[PDB]
């Protein structure tokens, strides 16, 4: 006897709407919905997600999260809100206090152990105390992660791993556009983005690779450079026109040096696209032998959401704590989001 | 910790690569078997092209029991033949001496339906003697965990479509022979086409179904000769193949599941005209559609490196004939060492 996995969606923006539609297609049940956005509070989650039949799941503001957790009897909270642990920790604490497993697409949560050590250790203790698992997943899990380590499993010697990834700032909400400096003039970009040099998404995903490959990080160097176009580009995400020479987004170059010798160099571009530009994911393992993998035009948003859903049975089965996916076996295709 | 102790059975092109590379990863060659007249009584290091002899004389197979009793080996690597009926002799010797065996023999990757009785016999023998037998090679990642790791980021799979191509000349006589290299069209039809023996991707498609949790309903295979407009040399057979003779074999395997998804795999093993390269391109068709390309895979080096990376898992695995779908994916290993 199987029952649907019971999901609270926290963040009912572009990604959250995709997850609401897709979790139901896999046989899961939406049992709670939280969003602070004015336009969405009090609407039916089904309606907002573009379903034709309302779900009977009212979107609550976050100040009512404890009420929606107590009512919902959920197996899992999916959190699609912000990129950094400081801005995710509040929602993760709520899920943990209620003993509800949580998975976030928030990029830092993929591997936050050094970048937000104290928040991660506190959440790990709380999740342990309440007998639930927290984790970070998304596009990184396969495409900047297990894709590379499965190919490393066919490699005799690795000298260097080199990654090139690119995604469209317009496909995601304002947390991503903001992190990438979309619409900033060159001087403001340098001063706000370049100067503060906050860990890019591939800072955390390169640490995940080292953890799964069994390497120890010695140093990480990052440069954030504005991306630019010769014409004006419109940001539907931030609702701003970006004139030629203003930042259309950010290229991050991260070089991860290990004690063991190998280095991971990852170029990560989030920007507005000129006509004919597409998502990229290309990796080379340099050593013996040299191997290059190319994903032809990854459907980055769809792939993000599908790995989150495929992870859910492993998240339920996982031991309690904040357990990053480097400690899991790779995500497997799940036909139905149901549990015994 | 001590080096893993390896008997190399088959000291041809792949066996020479393994002898050189296993030592580079900190394993120790303790035995060598080869039936080739040119290699019998020579030092395995010398034959592998090392400048310093290893003190390991290549024995003919009629002396295999003697080399196993003497060597006290942890692992036998078997690089000889493609099909279980031709591998069984060596696997029986390894198992009777309680030594773990891993073969690049392609049927051994997943032989449970194609050679059921041989596999069940070897499984009980291996169990009686407290050792693990398995099949690995290029298939393990590039026709296997590469696909299932991408499947982990997929919402719905309708069809998996594979195109792979390798150079018949990179592997020695047994593979050239299996691919009908140098056969005239009539002999090809009669020996190869007519008998329709399981191509390598018959067994690898069954492995994919086992790891994705699908049940095979039917498998259909067409074997067609490959041809060139010019004469080509097989360095493995040392013969010229004139225009219109078989330069190798294209296999098309359609694997239908009870669940609905189908795996359609196109597999070409042939002599290469100038400019031709190895290929490995897969599409997961469904939601979303994902295409992965390996740019000119170094198929031989990848075959050997995944066998070595598998060794710690082969030692750890329970006794019996345990196909690699029951293992977690191969992981990059720096040092081939074991306890006590
Ligand atoms: N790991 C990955 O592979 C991956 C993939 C895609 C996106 N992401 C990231 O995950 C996050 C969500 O992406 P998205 O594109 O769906 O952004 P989005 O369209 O802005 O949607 C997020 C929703 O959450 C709301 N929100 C933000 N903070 C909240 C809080 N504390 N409580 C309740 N609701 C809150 C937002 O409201 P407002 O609009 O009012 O702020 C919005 O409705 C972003 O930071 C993005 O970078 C990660
Ligand atoms: N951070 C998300 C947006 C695209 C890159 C990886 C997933």
């Amino acid at each position: 006897s199987k029952r649907p996995i019971r999901i609270i969606q926290w963040g009912c923006g572009l990604m959250g709407q995709t997850l609401i539609r897709t979790l139901r297609e896999k046989g899961a049940e939406l049992v709670g919905a939280i969003d602070h956005n004015a336009a969405r509070r009090d609407r039916d989650a089904g309606e907002v997600a573009g379903l034709g039949q309302s779900l009977g799941v009212r979107i609550h503001p976050p100040d009512q999260a404890d009420a929606v957790f107590r009512e919902a009897r959920a197996d899992v909270c999916i959190l699609c809100t912000r990129s950094i642990m400081s801005e995710l920790a509040g929602a993760l604490r709520v899920a943990a206090r209620h003993g509800v497993n949580a998975i976030t697409i928030g990029e830092e949560a993929f591997y936050p152990w050094t970048t937000s050590q104290a928040l991660t250790e506190e959440l790990d203790q709380l999740a342990r105390a309440n007998d639930c698992t927290l984790t970070g997943s998304g596009f990184q899990d396969v495409f900047w992660g297990n894709l590379i380590t499965v190919l490393a499993g066919a490699t005799h010697r690795i000298d260097r791993i080199v990654g090139l990834t690119q995604y469209n700032a317009d496909d995601y909400g304002s947390a991503l556009a903001q992190k990438h400096g979309v619409g900033l003039d060159p001087e403001t970009f340098a001063a706000r983005i370049g100067a503060s040099n906050s860990p890019s998404y591939v800072w955390n995903s390169n640490e995940w690779l080292c953890a799964q490959l069994g390497w120890r990080v010695r140093d990480i160097r990052q440069q954030l450079l504005p991306t630019t176009h010769t014409g004006t580009l419109r940001s539907a995400s931030l609702g701003r026109e970006v004139p030629a020479g203003h930042a259309t987004g950010m290229k991050a170059v991260v070089v991860t040096e290990t004690h063991e010798g190998p280095v991971i160099e990852t170029h990560c571009v989030g920007k507005l696209y000129a006509p004919g530009e597409v998502d990229l994911n290309e990796w080379t393992l340099r050593g013996e032998p040299d191997t290059t993998v190319t994903i032809r035009q990854p459907a980055t948003p769809a792939l993000t959401c599908a790995t989150v859903l495929n992870r859910l049975p492993q998240l339920l089965a996982a031991p309690p704590g904040f357990v990053t996916t480097d400690r899991f076996t790779p995500a497997t295709y799940v036909s139905r989001l149901e549990t015994e």
